[PDB]
DNA sequence: GCTCCTTTTTAAGGGCTA
DNA sequence: AGCCCTTAAAAAGGAGC
């Protein structure tokens, strides 16, 4: 087994918190790492070097704002296949074979406005290249069941929208699945005293064989918590 | 260099018109 | 049913030592 990780590390521009961040991942030691709103610009990616990464996919915009990037372990062989990243920054997908078992991984950040539907078009536009093997993550920004949410508001109606085009692709929320009655949160709103899980893995229903844990893991390094999940 | 203050950014209720 | 303005606290920016 293989380690998957998602943080969403909310801005790389200072040099102490990349050197922070480079010591956190070495210390989980994931196999592959998804990072969102890196805020680094499309001439700022090599800024971003950890020690034991040395493949590290990146999508960015020219402001600094958004930003995605995926880390693959130098204790992996993984030889990618495609490399399809927006240059707006928001997303990046990587399909290639970790310890020769092929995997898509796709890293989405959507903005808060308009983020369940954002995703949906996203799913669509990357359509063709969805398998059975996918691993969709990052920040989504929205909740998908009224379990993902400390006022427990019942769903918006987009929110059902994406939760069909999940569901009419075969991609189920992995962490909802491995525990449905679990409260945990990825993210604590400070005006409002609220708690809300707007991070996500989500994943083809096929590769749910070959889960076994998924965790939320405190940090010092962001406003968000990360989620983490060894396959088999 | 460095310290310290100012401005921007971001997720989320809570009120309320088309 | 969905938008606008506000909120707190960190990220990003900048004046001045």
């Amino acid at each position: 087994h293989i380690t998957i990780l998602t943080l969403n590390i909310n801005g790389l521009n200072s040099a102490i918190k990349r050197h922070r961040l480079a010591s956190w991942i070495k210390s989980q030691d994931p196999s592959v790492c998804c990072i969102q709103e890196t805020h680094l610009t499309c001439r700022d990616t090599h800024r971003l070097k950890i020690k034991g990464w040395r493949k590290i996919y990146q999508a960015n915009g020219k402001q600094k704002k958004a930003g995605v990037a995926i880390l693959v372990s130098d204790k992996t062989d993984f030889k990618p296949t495609k490399i399809k990243r927006d240059k707006e920054g928001h997303y990046i997908m990587v399909k290639g074979s970790i310890q020769q078992e092929e995997l898509t991984i796709l890293n989405i950040y959507a903005p808060n406005t308009g983020a369940p539907r954002f995703i949906k078009q996203v799913l669509s536009d990357l359509q063709r290249d969805l398998d059975s093997h996918t691993l969709i993550m990052g920040a989504f920004n929205t909740p998908l069941s009224t379990l993902d949410r400390s006022t427990r508001q019942k769903v918006n109606k987009d929110t059902q929208e994406l939760n069909s085009a999940l569901h009419q692709a075969d991609l189920i929320d992995i962490y909802r699945t491995l525990h449905p009655k679990s409260t945990e949160y990825t993210f604590f709103s400070a005006p409002h005293h609220t708690y809300s899980k707007i991070d996500h893995i989500v994943g083809s229903k096929a590769l749910l064989s070959k889960c076994k844990r998924t965790e939320i893991i405190t940090n010092k390094l962001s406003d968000h918590s990360a989620i983490k999940l060894e396959l088999r």
